Protein backbone atom coordinates (compact mmCIF):
# COMPACT_ATOMS: atom_id res chain seq x y z
CA UNK A 1 0.00 0.00 0.00
CA UNK A 2 1.52 3.53 -0.33
CA UNK A 3 0.63 6.30 1.84
CA UNK A 4 1.39 10.36 0.70
CA UNK A 5 0.85 13.73 1.36
CA UNK A 6 0.30 16.21 -1.22
CA UNK A 7 0.70 20.00 -0.25
CA UNK A 8 -0.71 21.80 -2.97
CA UNK A 9 -1.14 25.82 -3.59
CA UNK A 10 -4.36 26.54 -5.61
CA UNK A 11 -5.45 29.86 -6.86
CA UNK A 12 -6.56 32.50 -4.41
CA UNK A 13 -9.90 32.15 -2.77
CA UNK A 14 -10.54 28.45 -4.53
CA UNK A 15 -8.82 26.25 -1.74
CA UNK A 16 -12.38 25.40 -0.45
CA UNK A 17 -14.15 24.33 -3.33
CA UNK A 18 -10.90 22.43 -4.45
CA UNK A 19 -10.49 20.90 -1.38
CA UNK A 20 -14.00 19.64 -1.20
CA UNK A 21 -13.58 18.44 -4.90
CA UNK A 22 -10.41 16.31 -3.41
CA UNK A 23 -12.67 14.74 -0.45
CA UNK A 24 -15.00 13.51 -2.55
CA UNK A 25 -12.10 11.02 -3.93
CA UNK A 26 -11.90 7.89 -2.39
CA UNK A 27 -8.20 8.16 -3.10
CA UNK A 28 -8.31 11.24 -0.61
CA UNK A 29 -7.94 10.46 3.16
CA UNK A 30 -8.01 14.07 4.90
CA UNK A 31 -7.52 17.50 3.56
CA UNK A 32 -7.23 20.62 5.15
CA UNK A 33 -6.78 24.25 4.20
CA UNK A 34 -4.04 25.68 5.92
CA UNK A 35 -1.76 29.15 6.15
CA UNK A 36 1.92 29.27 4.57
CA UNK A 37 3.36 28.71 1.50
CA UNK A 38 0.80 25.65 1.37
CA UNK A 39 -2.82 26.37 0.87
CA UNK A 40 -3.98 22.88 0.85
CA UNK A 41 -2.22 19.63 2.47
CA UNK A 42 -3.76 16.54 1.05
CA UNK A 43 -3.34 13.09 2.11
CA UNK A 44 -3.69 10.09 -0.04
CA UNK A 45 -3.62 6.56 0.01
CA UNK A 46 -2.91 3.93 -2.71
CA UNK A 47 -3.04 0.45 -3.36
CA UNK A 48 0.43 1.23 -5.77
CA UNK A 49 2.70 4.03 -6.96
CA UNK A 50 1.26 3.46 -10.34
CA UNK A 51 -2.00 4.39 -8.88
CA UNK A 52 -0.35 7.55 -6.94
CA UNK A 53 1.22 8.29 -10.79
CA UNK A 54 -2.00 8.24 -12.26
CA UNK A 55 -4.06 10.06 -9.23
CA UNK A 56 -1.67 13.41 -10.06
CA UNK A 57 -1.63 13.13 -13.57
CA UNK A 58 -5.73 12.09 -14.18
CA UNK A 59 -6.96 14.05 -10.98
CA UNK A 60 -4.81 17.03 -9.56
CA UNK A 61 -3.00 18.20 -13.20
CA UNK A 62 -6.26 18.55 -14.64
CA UNK A 63 -7.86 20.81 -11.88
CA UNK A 64 -7.05 24.03 -12.95
CA UNK A 65 -6.95 25.66 -10.00
CA UNK A 66 -4.29 24.16 -8.68
CA UNK A 67 -1.03 25.68 -9.19
CA UNK A 68 1.91 23.72 -7.67
CA UNK A 69 2.50 20.35 -5.68
CA UNK A 70 4.77 18.89 -3.45
CA UNK A 71 4.40 15.36 -3.11
CA UNK A 72 5.85 13.16 -0.21
CA UNK A 73 5.74 9.59 0.00
CA UNK A 74 5.53 7.67 3.91
CA UNK A 75 7.81 4.78 3.66
CA UNK B 1 -5.08 38.60 20.15
CA UNK B 2 -3.53 37.06 17.24
CA UNK B 3 -0.92 38.84 14.96
CA UNK B 4 -0.13 37.65 11.59
CA UNK B 5 1.89 38.95 8.29
CA UNK B 6 0.63 38.39 5.28
CA UNK B 7 2.85 38.51 1.95
CA UNK B 8 1.17 38.71 -0.58
CA UNK B 9 1.08 39.10 -4.75
CA UNK B 10 -0.98 41.15 -7.04
CA UNK B 11 -2.04 41.34 -10.70
CA UNK B 12 0.35 43.36 -12.56
CA UNK B 13 -1.20 47.52 -12.13
CA UNK B 14 -3.15 46.80 -9.08
CA UNK B 15 -1.37 46.57 -6.01
CA UNK B 16 -1.84 50.28 -5.22
CA UNK B 17 -5.79 49.10 -5.89
CA UNK B 18 -4.97 46.37 -2.85
CA UNK B 19 -3.44 48.54 -0.97
CA UNK B 20 -6.02 51.21 -1.01
CA UNK B 21 -8.46 48.49 -0.01
CA UNK B 22 -5.99 47.31 3.26
CA UNK B 23 -5.55 50.57 4.45
CA UNK B 24 -9.65 50.71 5.15
CA UNK B 25 -9.62 47.85 6.70
CA UNK B 26 -9.28 47.40 10.69
CA UNK B 27 -7.39 44.44 11.18
CA UNK B 28 -4.58 46.32 8.98
CA UNK B 29 -2.18 47.46 11.57
CA UNK B 30 1.13 48.26 8.92
CA UNK B 31 1.04 47.67 4.99
CA UNK B 32 4.02 48.23 2.60
CA UNK B 33 4.85 47.40 -1.39
CA UNK B 34 7.93 45.35 -1.06
CA UNK B 35 10.84 44.77 -3.44
CA UNK B 36 10.67 41.08 -4.65
CA UNK B 37 8.93 37.44 -5.60
CA UNK B 38 5.91 39.28 -3.19
CA UNK B 39 4.44 42.67 -3.90
CA UNK B 40 2.88 43.50 -0.53
CA UNK B 41 3.60 42.26 3.15
CA UNK B 42 0.94 43.28 5.64
CA UNK B 43 0.71 43.32 9.03
CA UNK B 44 -2.89 42.27 10.94
CA UNK B 45 -4.22 41.41 14.11
CA UNK B 46 -7.79 39.78 14.86
CA UNK B 47 -9.13 38.98 18.41
CA UNK B 48 -9.31 35.24 17.77
CA UNK B 49 -7.70 32.31 15.29
CA UNK B 50 -11.29 32.22 14.63
CA UNK B 51 -11.64 35.50 13.38
CA UNK B 52 -8.34 35.30 11.34
CA UNK B 53 -9.82 32.55 9.87
CA UNK B 54 -12.48 34.08 8.34
CA UNK B 55 -10.78 37.50 7.80
CA UNK B 56 -7.78 35.79 5.32
CA UNK B 57 -10.60 33.46 3.60
CA UNK B 58 -13.03 35.88 2.87
CA UNK B 59 -11.62 39.42 2.74
CA UNK B 60 -7.94 38.74 1.59
CA UNK B 61 -8.52 35.52 -0.59
CA UNK B 62 -11.07 36.31 -2.36
CA UNK B 63 -9.97 40.27 -3.15
CA UNK B 64 -10.43 40.12 -6.63
CA UNK B 65 -6.79 41.47 -7.72
CA UNK B 66 -5.27 38.92 -5.25
CA UNK B 67 -3.13 36.38 -6.75
CA UNK B 68 -1.32 34.40 -4.08
CA UNK B 69 -0.52 34.77 -0.43
CA UNK B 70 1.30 33.18 2.26
CA UNK B 71 0.31 33.90 5.79
CA UNK B 72 2.91 34.00 8.38
CA UNK B 73 1.43 34.01 12.23
CA UNK B 74 3.03 35.55 15.23
CA UNK B 75 3.85 33.47 18.56
CA UNK C 1 -8.83 23.12 18.77
CA UNK C 2 -6.17 23.94 16.52
CA UNK C 3 -5.19 21.67 14.03
CA UNK C 4 -1.23 21.79 12.39
CA UNK C 5 0.70 19.86 10.55
CA UNK C 6 4.82 19.93 11.01
CA UNK C 7 7.07 19.40 8.72
CA UNK C 8 10.33 18.62 10.06
CA UNK C 9 13.97 17.95 9.39
CA UNK C 10 16.34 15.40 11.71
CA UNK C 11 19.72 14.66 12.05
CA UNK C 12 20.51 12.00 9.73
CA UNK C 13 19.40 8.44 10.77
CA UNK C 14 17.90 9.79 13.81
CA UNK C 15 13.99 10.19 11.61
CA UNK C 16 12.82 6.73 13.20
CA UNK C 17 14.14 7.72 16.73
CA UNK C 18 12.26 10.96 16.86
CA UNK C 19 8.94 9.87 15.19
CA UNK C 20 8.73 6.82 18.50
CA UNK C 21 9.26 9.87 20.81
CA UNK C 22 6.58 12.00 19.01
CA UNK C 23 4.18 8.79 18.63
CA UNK C 24 4.20 9.18 22.41
CA UNK C 25 2.70 12.82 22.97
CA UNK C 26 -0.72 13.17 23.20
CA UNK C 27 -1.29 16.17 21.06
CA UNK C 28 0.24 14.42 18.25
CA UNK C 29 -2.47 12.32 15.77
CA UNK C 30 -0.11 11.62 13.29
CA UNK C 31 3.18 10.99 12.15
CA UNK C 32 5.28 9.66 9.38
CA UNK C 33 8.33 9.52 7.72
CA UNK C 34 8.92 10.48 4.14
CA UNK C 35 10.79 10.47 1.09
CA UNK C 36 11.61 14.16 0.16
CA UNK C 37 12.96 17.76 1.57
CA UNK C 38 10.99 16.89 5.27
CA UNK C 39 12.23 13.87 6.87
CA UNK C 40 8.71 13.30 8.76
CA UNK C 41 5.28 14.80 8.67
CA UNK C 42 3.58 15.39 12.00
CA UNK C 43 -0.02 16.16 12.75
CA UNK C 44 -0.31 18.02 16.11
CA UNK C 45 -3.77 19.00 18.02
CA UNK C 46 -4.11 21.27 20.81
CA UNK C 47 -7.31 22.90 22.51
CA UNK C 48 -5.86 26.41 21.76
CA UNK C 49 -3.66 28.46 19.66
CA UNK C 50 -1.67 29.58 22.77
CA UNK C 51 -1.09 25.72 23.88
CA UNK C 52 0.30 24.89 20.08
CA UNK C 53 2.98 28.19 20.56
CA UNK C 54 4.21 26.52 23.41
CA UNK C 55 4.40 23.02 22.07
CA UNK C 56 6.35 23.79 19.18
CA UNK C 57 8.72 26.21 20.86
CA UNK C 58 9.25 24.23 24.43
CA UNK C 59 9.01 20.73 23.27
CA UNK C 60 9.37 20.18 19.93
CA UNK C 61 11.90 22.44 18.85
CA UNK C 62 14.11 21.90 22.09
CA UNK C 63 14.29 18.11 20.79
CA UNK C 64 17.74 17.80 20.03
CA UNK C 65 17.49 15.51 17.41
CA UNK C 66 15.23 18.22 15.56
CA UNK C 67 16.99 20.45 13.07
CA UNK C 68 14.47 22.29 11.28
CA UNK C 69 10.42 22.80 11.47
CA UNK C 70 7.97 24.24 9.36
CA UNK C 71 4.17 24.18 10.87
CA UNK C 72 0.88 24.54 9.03
CA UNK C 73 -1.77 25.71 11.26
CA UNK C 74 -5.03 24.38 9.44
CA UNK C 75 -8.03 26.66 8.62
CA UNK D 1 15.15 56.45 5.27
CA UNK D 2 15.59 52.68 4.54
CA UNK D 3 13.03 50.45 5.95
CA UNK D 4 12.97 46.54 5.17
CA UNK D 5 11.68 43.25 6.58
CA UNK D 6 14.07 40.82 6.82
CA UNK D 7 12.86 37.09 7.52
CA UNK D 8 15.39 34.55 9.13
CA UNK D 9 15.62 30.77 9.82
CA UNK D 10 17.19 29.97 13.17
CA UNK D 11 18.94 26.97 14.50
CA UNK D 12 15.61 25.08 16.03
CA UNK D 13 15.17 26.07 19.74
CA UNK D 14 16.91 29.46 19.80
CA UNK D 15 14.59 31.63 18.00
CA UNK D 16 13.38 33.64 20.98
CA UNK D 17 16.80 34.52 22.09
CA UNK D 18 17.94 35.68 19.12
CA UNK D 19 14.59 37.72 18.75
CA UNK D 20 15.55 39.52 22.06
CA UNK D 21 18.97 40.25 21.10
CA UNK D 22 17.99 41.46 17.89
CA UNK D 23 15.02 43.75 19.55
CA UNK D 24 17.88 45.47 21.88
CA UNK D 25 19.36 46.40 18.56
CA UNK D 26 18.37 50.56 17.50
CA UNK D 27 17.77 49.90 14.19
CA UNK D 28 14.94 46.96 14.70
CA UNK D 29 11.55 48.31 15.17
CA UNK D 30 9.35 45.29 15.56
CA UNK D 31 10.32 41.00 15.76
CA UNK D 32 8.28 38.37 16.17
CA UNK D 33 8.61 34.54 16.34
CA UNK D 34 6.68 33.02 13.31
CA UNK D 35 5.43 29.96 12.15
CA UNK D 36 6.23 28.51 8.84
CA UNK D 37 9.36 28.18 6.75
CA UNK D 38 11.00 31.27 8.49
CA UNK D 39 10.61 31.36 12.39
CA UNK D 40 12.00 35.09 12.97
CA UNK D 41 10.22 38.38 11.04
CA UNK D 42 12.10 41.59 11.38
CA UNK D 43 11.40 44.62 10.52
CA UNK D 44 14.41 47.26 10.77
CA UNK D 45 14.85 51.12 9.45
CA UNK D 46 18.09 52.82 8.77
CA UNK D 47 19.03 56.03 7.58
CA UNK D 48 21.08 54.45 4.84
CA UNK D 49 21.15 51.79 2.23
CA UNK D 50 24.86 51.12 3.40
CA UNK D 51 23.75 51.21 7.00
CA UNK D 52 21.32 48.44 5.83
CA UNK D 53 23.74 45.70 4.59
CA UNK D 54 26.38 47.00 7.36
CA UNK D 55 23.46 46.25 9.88
CA UNK D 56 23.07 42.60 8.24
CA UNK D 57 27.00 42.10 7.60
CA UNK D 58 27.96 43.34 11.23
CA UNK D 59 25.22 41.88 13.32
CA UNK D 60 22.78 39.80 11.40
CA UNK D 61 25.53 37.17 9.49
CA UNK D 62 28.06 37.09 12.56
CA UNK D 63 24.97 35.58 14.53
CA UNK D 64 25.51 31.97 14.91
CA UNK D 65 21.90 31.01 15.55
CA UNK D 66 20.60 32.62 12.11
CA UNK D 67 21.20 30.38 9.65
CA UNK D 68 19.48 32.08 6.69
CA UNK D 69 17.70 35.07 5.77
CA UNK D 70 15.67 37.20 3.24
CA UNK D 71 15.53 40.85 3.05
CA UNK D 72 11.81 42.61 1.73
CA UNK D 73 13.15 46.20 1.30
CA UNK D 74 9.78 48.72 2.18
CA UNK D 75 9.07 50.88 -1.45
CA UNK E 1 26.91 18.99 -29.50
CA UNK E 2 24.93 20.88 -26.80
CA UNK E 3 23.05 18.96 -23.99
CA UNK E 4 20.52 20.45 -22.08
CA UNK E 5 17.70 20.11 -19.45
CA UNK E 6 14.33 21.32 -19.37
CA UNK E 7 12.42 21.54 -16.74
CA UNK E 8 8.40 22.91 -17.69
CA UNK E 9 5.04 23.94 -16.14
CA UNK E 10 2.25 22.74 -18.68
CA UNK E 11 -1.35 24.62 -18.59
CA UNK E 12 -3.56 21.94 -16.37
CA UNK E 13 -4.66 18.88 -18.60
CA UNK E 14 -2.23 19.40 -21.40
CA UNK E 15 1.28 17.63 -20.18
CA UNK E 16 0.09 14.89 -22.24
CA UNK E 17 -0.13 17.00 -25.21
CA UNK E 18 2.97 18.69 -24.71
CA UNK E 19 4.88 14.95 -23.99
CA UNK E 20 3.33 14.24 -27.89
CA UNK E 21 5.17 17.22 -29.41
CA UNK E 22 7.85 16.66 -28.00
CA UNK E 23 8.31 13.16 -28.82
CA UNK E 24 8.17 14.17 -31.83
CA UNK E 25 10.61 16.36 -32.23
CA UNK E 26 14.59 15.33 -33.37
CA UNK E 27 15.94 17.54 -31.19
CA UNK E 28 13.90 15.61 -27.79
CA UNK E 29 16.60 12.77 -26.98
CA UNK E 30 14.17 11.40 -23.69
CA UNK E 31 11.20 13.03 -22.11
CA UNK E 32 9.42 12.46 -18.81
CA UNK E 33 6.53 13.65 -16.55
CA UNK E 34 7.74 14.22 -13.43
CA UNK E 35 6.34 14.80 -9.64
CA UNK E 36 6.72 18.71 -8.28
CA UNK E 37 6.92 22.34 -8.97
CA UNK E 38 7.68 20.93 -12.64
CA UNK E 39 4.88 18.85 -14.94
CA UNK E 40 7.79 17.47 -17.00
CA UNK E 41 12.14 17.58 -17.49
CA UNK E 42 13.23 17.06 -20.76
CA UNK E 43 16.90 16.16 -22.23
CA UNK E 44 17.38 17.95 -25.85
CA UNK E 45 20.92 17.96 -27.99
CA UNK E 46 21.26 20.33 -30.58
CA UNK E 47 24.79 20.73 -32.88
CA UNK E 48 25.70 24.60 -31.41
CA UNK E 49 24.59 26.88 -29.07
CA UNK E 50 22.71 29.29 -31.44
CA UNK E 51 20.80 26.50 -32.84
CA UNK E 52 19.64 25.44 -28.75
CA UNK E 53 18.98 29.35 -28.46
CA UNK E 54 16.65 29.42 -31.75
CA UNK E 55 15.35 25.96 -30.75
CA UNK E 56 14.36 27.23 -27.17
CA UNK E 57 13.02 30.04 -27.69
CA UNK E 58 10.85 29.50 -31.03
CA UNK E 59 9.70 25.52 -30.49
CA UNK E 60 9.36 25.32 -26.70
CA UNK E 61 8.29 28.97 -25.30
CA UNK E 62 6.53 29.30 -28.17
CA UNK E 63 4.35 26.77 -27.19
CA UNK E 64 0.93 27.15 -26.64
CA UNK E 65 0.39 24.65 -23.46
CA UNK E 66 3.89 25.83 -22.00
CA UNK E 67 3.48 28.22 -19.01
CA UNK E 68 7.18 28.18 -17.57
CA UNK E 69 10.67 26.78 -18.39
CA UNK E 70 14.12 26.64 -16.62
CA UNK E 71 16.80 25.15 -18.88
CA UNK E 72 19.85 23.77 -17.61
CA UNK E 73 23.06 23.62 -19.95
CA UNK E 74 24.81 20.50 -19.51
CA UNK E 75 28.80 20.39 -19.74
CA UNK F 1 23.00 57.15 -8.52
CA UNK F 2 22.07 54.30 -7.98
CA UNK F 3 23.18 50.95 -10.14
CA UNK F 4 20.48 47.53 -9.88
CA UNK F 5 20.21 44.92 -11.60
CA UNK F 6 16.64 42.96 -12.26
CA UNK F 7 16.24 39.39 -12.72
CA UNK F 8 12.96 38.51 -14.23
CA UNK F 9 10.75 35.40 -15.05
CA UNK F 10 8.39 36.40 -17.70
CA UNK F 11 5.42 34.75 -19.56
CA UNK F 12 6.50 31.60 -21.57
CA UNK F 13 7.51 33.51 -25.24
CA UNK F 14 7.17 36.93 -24.31
CA UNK F 15 10.53 37.74 -23.23
CA UNK F 16 11.63 39.26 -26.06
CA UNK F 17 8.92 41.75 -26.77
CA UNK F 18 9.42 42.59 -22.62
CA UNK F 19 12.84 42.88 -23.55
CA UNK F 20 12.62 45.24 -26.25
CA UNK F 21 9.98 47.21 -23.99
CA UNK F 22 12.66 47.86 -21.61
CA UNK F 23 15.67 48.79 -23.56
CA UNK F 24 13.31 51.63 -24.64
CA UNK F 25 13.71 52.59 -21.08
CA UNK F 26 16.00 55.68 -20.24
CA UNK F 27 16.29 53.44 -16.91
CA UNK F 28 17.56 50.49 -18.76
CA UNK F 29 21.69 50.17 -19.35
CA UNK F 30 21.31 46.86 -20.52
CA UNK F 31 18.90 43.86 -20.67
CA UNK F 32 19.54 40.02 -21.69
CA UNK F 33 17.59 37.23 -21.87
CA UNK F 34 19.28 34.18 -20.25
CA UNK F 35 19.02 30.45 -19.41
CA UNK F 36 17.56 29.32 -16.00
CA UNK F 37 15.45 29.86 -13.61
CA UNK F 38 14.91 33.82 -14.70
CA UNK F 39 14.39 34.63 -18.16
CA UNK F 40 15.75 37.77 -18.64
CA UNK F 41 18.56 40.55 -16.63
CA UNK F 42 18.09 43.91 -16.48
CA UNK F 43 20.73 46.26 -15.90
CA UNK F 44 19.46 50.24 -14.32
CA UNK F 45 20.96 53.09 -12.96
CA UNK F 46 18.66 55.93 -11.99
CA UNK F 47 19.70 58.83 -9.43
CA UNK F 48 18.33 57.94 -6.26
CA UNK F 49 16.37 54.66 -4.04
CA UNK F 50 13.18 56.52 -4.45
CA UNK F 51 13.55 56.56 -8.34
CA UNK F 52 14.17 53.01 -8.46
CA UNK F 53 11.35 52.20 -6.09
CA UNK F 54 9.47 54.20 -8.62
CA UNK F 55 10.63 52.06 -12.27
CA UNK F 56 9.55 49.03 -10.40
CA UNK F 57 6.14 50.11 -9.25
CA UNK F 58 5.32 52.18 -12.08
CA UNK F 59 6.98 50.55 -14.56
CA UNK F 60 7.76 46.82 -14.27
CA UNK F 61 4.61 45.99 -12.58
CA UNK F 62 2.11 47.25 -14.55
CA UNK F 63 3.74 44.91 -17.48
CA UNK F 64 1.02 41.71 -17.38
CA UNK F 65 4.32 39.37 -19.06
CA UNK F 66 6.62 39.82 -15.93
CA UNK F 67 5.89 37.74 -13.26
CA UNK F 68 8.33 37.38 -10.60
CA UNK F 69 11.24 39.38 -10.28
CA UNK F 70 14.50 39.70 -8.13
CA UNK F 71 16.20 42.93 -7.82
CA UNK F 72 20.22 43.57 -6.38
CA UNK F 73 21.46 47.00 -5.59
CA UNK F 74 25.01 47.72 -6.05
CA UNK F 75 26.81 48.78 -3.22
CA UNK G 1 11.03 0.26 -11.36
CA UNK G 2 11.96 3.77 -10.32
CA UNK G 3 13.52 6.10 -12.15
CA UNK G 4 14.11 9.53 -10.34
CA UNK G 5 16.32 12.46 -11.31
CA UNK G 6 18.19 13.96 -8.76
CA UNK G 7 19.41 17.98 -8.73
CA UNK G 8 22.23 18.88 -6.42
CA UNK G 9 24.60 21.58 -5.51
CA UNK G 10 28.40 20.85 -4.84
CA UNK G 11 31.20 22.65 -2.69
CA UNK G 12 32.38 25.06 -5.24
CA UNK G 13 35.29 22.96 -7.67
CA UNK G 14 33.57 19.41 -6.57
CA UNK G 15 31.28 18.82 -9.12
CA UNK G 16 33.47 16.98 -11.40
CA UNK G 17 34.95 14.70 -8.91
CA UNK G 18 31.72 13.85 -7.38
CA UNK G 19 29.79 13.14 -10.87
CA UNK G 20 32.61 10.59 -11.62
CA UNK G 21 31.95 8.80 -8.15
CA UNK G 22 28.34 9.01 -8.71
CA UNK G 23 28.99 7.80 -12.55
CA UNK G 24 30.70 4.27 -10.73
CA UNK G 25 27.14 3.43 -9.12
CA UNK G 26 24.70 1.03 -11.11
CA UNK G 27 22.24 2.93 -9.63
CA UNK G 28 22.94 6.27 -12.08
CA UNK G 29 22.16 5.58 -15.27
CA UNK G 30 23.52 9.03 -16.67
CA UNK G 31 25.31 11.97 -15.02
CA UNK G 32 25.80 16.06 -16.39
CA UNK G 33 27.57 18.78 -14.43
CA UNK G 34 24.97 21.46 -15.24
CA UNK G 35 24.68 25.65 -15.64
CA UNK G 36 22.33 27.40 -13.37
CA UNK G 37 21.39 26.70 -9.55
CA UNK G 38 22.18 23.52 -9.50
CA UNK G 39 25.53 21.71 -10.17
CA UNK G 40 24.77 18.31 -11.56
CA UNK G 41 22.14 16.26 -12.31
CA UNK G 42 21.36 12.17 -12.43
CA UNK G 43 19.12 10.27 -13.18
CA UNK G 44 19.14 7.09 -11.33
CA UNK G 45 17.06 3.88 -11.40
CA UNK G 46 16.17 1.46 -8.65
CA UNK G 47 14.06 -1.45 -8.22
CA UNK G 48 11.85 0.09 -5.73
CA UNK G 49 11.24 3.53 -3.35
CA UNK G 50 12.90 1.49 -0.66
CA UNK G 51 15.85 1.50 -2.70
CA UNK G 52 16.04 4.51 -4.06
CA UNK G 53 15.94 5.93 -0.34
CA UNK G 54 18.30 3.47 0.63
CA UNK G 55 20.57 5.21 -2.21
CA UNK G 56 20.44 8.87 -1.64
CA UNK G 57 20.82 7.97 2.18
CA UNK G 58 23.69 5.40 2.30
CA UNK G 59 25.41 7.28 -0.78
CA UNK G 60 23.84 10.48 -1.68
CA UNK G 61 23.81 12.00 1.71
CA UNK G 62 26.43 10.73 2.93
CA UNK G 63 29.36 12.57 0.07
CA UNK G 64 30.40 15.36 2.40
CA UNK G 65 30.78 17.66 -1.19
CA UNK G 66 26.86 17.17 -2.16
CA UNK G 67 25.51 19.96 0.12
CA UNK G 68 21.70 20.06 -1.21
CA UNK G 69 19.61 18.06 -3.48
CA UNK G 70 16.05 18.12 -4.98
CA UNK G 71 14.47 14.43 -6.21
CA UNK G 72 11.85 14.18 -9.20
CA UNK G 73 10.30 10.88 -9.56
CA UNK G 74 9.59 10.11 -13.20
CA UNK G 75 6.24 8.87 -13.62
CA UNK H 1 30.89 34.60 -29.01
CA UNK H 2 29.00 33.55 -25.26
CA UNK H 3 27.62 35.87 -22.94
CA UNK H 4 26.81 34.95 -19.44
CA UNK H 5 25.98 36.60 -15.67
CA UNK H 6 27.23 35.05 -12.69
CA UNK H 7 25.71 35.50 -9.83
CA UNK H 8 28.32 34.51 -7.12
CA UNK H 9 28.35 33.50 -3.24
CA UNK H 10 31.61 34.35 -1.74
CA UNK H 11 32.88 33.71 2.00
CA UNK H 12 32.16 36.60 4.47
CA UNK H 13 34.41 39.66 3.63
CA UNK H 14 35.66 38.50 0.83
CA UNK H 15 33.23 40.29 -1.36
CA UNK H 16 35.90 42.92 -2.29
CA UNK H 17 39.28 41.06 -2.59
CA UNK H 18 37.35 38.50 -5.06
CA UNK H 19 36.09 41.40 -7.09
CA UNK H 20 39.11 42.64 -7.54
CA UNK H 21 40.87 39.56 -8.59
CA UNK H 22 38.35 38.75 -11.47
CA UNK H 23 38.39 42.51 -12.64
CA UNK H 24 41.74 41.15 -13.52
CA UNK H 25 40.46 38.54 -15.76
CA UNK H 26 39.85 39.09 -19.45
CA UNK H 27 36.81 37.23 -19.86
CA UNK H 28 35.42 39.55 -17.04
CA UNK H 29 33.39 42.13 -18.65
CA UNK H 30 31.71 43.88 -15.35
CA UNK H 31 31.77 42.91 -12.22
CA UNK H 32 29.60 43.87 -8.89
CA UNK H 33 29.54 43.75 -5.39
CA UNK H 34 25.59 43.59 -4.25
CA UNK H 35 22.98 43.29 -1.51
CA UNK H 36 21.00 40.39 -1.49
CA UNK H 37 21.11 36.45 -1.32
CA UNK H 38 24.19 36.69 -4.09
CA UNK H 39 27.22 39.30 -2.93
CA UNK H 40 28.59 39.42 -6.73
CA UNK H 41 26.79 40.01 -10.35
CA UNK H 42 29.67 39.23 -12.71
CA UNK H 43 29.55 39.73 -16.42
CA UNK H 44 31.58 37.16 -18.60
CA UNK H 45 32.29 37.15 -22.48
CA UNK H 46 33.93 33.89 -24.40
CA UNK H 47 34.62 33.10 -27.53
CA UNK H 48 32.70 29.69 -27.45
CA UNK H 49 30.48 28.31 -25.35
CA UNK H 50 33.64 25.17 -24.50
CA UNK H 51 36.00 27.77 -23.00
CA UNK H 52 33.21 29.22 -20.98
CA UNK H 53 32.65 25.51 -19.53
CA UNK H 54 36.28 25.82 -18.84
CA UNK H 55 36.33 29.42 -17.18
CA UNK H 56 33.68 28.44 -14.70
CA UNK H 57 35.02 24.66 -13.88
CA UNK H 58 38.98 25.35 -13.84
CA UNK H 59 39.17 29.03 -13.14
CA UNK H 60 35.97 30.89 -11.16
CA UNK H 61 35.32 27.54 -9.21
CA UNK H 62 38.53 26.68 -8.21
CA UNK H 63 38.71 30.21 -6.46
CA UNK H 64 39.02 28.95 -2.53
CA UNK H 65 37.22 32.53 -1.79
CA UNK H 66 34.11 31.91 -4.10
CA UNK H 67 31.27 29.41 -2.23
CA UNK H 68 28.44 29.09 -5.14
CA UNK H 69 27.89 30.05 -8.26
CA UNK H 70 24.77 29.82 -10.64
CA UNK H 71 25.48 31.02 -14.29
CA UNK H 72 23.00 32.65 -16.58
CA UNK H 73 24.13 31.78 -20.46
CA UNK H 74 22.24 34.82 -22.75
CA UNK H 75 20.85 33.65 -25.37
C1 LIG I 1 -5.82 30.36 4.71
C2 LIG I 1 -4.37 30.56 4.27
C3 LIG I 1 -4.20 30.68 2.76
C4 LIG I 1 -4.83 29.48 2.06
C5 LIG I 1 -2.68 30.79 2.40
N1 LIG I 1 -1.96 29.50 2.63
C6 LIG I 1 -2.06 31.87 3.29
O1 LIG I 1 -1.25 31.50 4.19
O2 LIG I 1 -2.40 33.05 3.09
C1 LIG J 1 6.85 28.72 16.13
C2 LIG J 1 7.14 28.41 14.67
C3 LIG J 1 8.52 27.79 14.45
C4 LIG J 1 9.59 28.79 14.84
C5 LIG J 1 8.68 27.37 12.97
N1 LIG J 1 8.65 28.56 12.07
C6 LIG J 1 7.55 26.41 12.62
O1 LIG J 1 6.64 26.82 11.87
O2 LIG J 1 7.59 25.26 13.10
C1 LIG K 1 15.87 31.10 -23.30
C2 LIG K 1 15.68 30.52 -21.90
C3 LIG K 1 14.28 30.77 -21.32
C4 LIG K 1 13.95 32.26 -21.36
C5 LIG K 1 14.21 30.22 -19.86
N1 LIG K 1 15.02 31.05 -18.91
C6 LIG K 1 14.75 28.79 -19.86
O1 LIG K 1 15.86 28.58 -19.28
O2 LIG K 1 14.07 27.91 -20.43
C1 LIG L 1 29.31 24.82 -14.71
C2 LIG L 1 28.14 25.40 -13.92
C3 LIG L 1 28.43 25.52 -12.42
C4 LIG L 1 28.62 24.13 -11.83
C5 LIG L 1 27.26 26.24 -11.72
N1 LIG L 1 26.00 25.44 -11.80
C6 LIG L 1 27.07 27.60 -12.37
O1 LIG L 1 26.06 27.78 -13.10
O2 LIG L 1 27.94 28.48 -12.16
Amino acid sequence: MVTAFILMVTAAGKEREVMEKLLAMPEVKEAYVVYGEYDLIVKVETDTLKDLDQFITEKIRKMPEIQMTSTMIAI
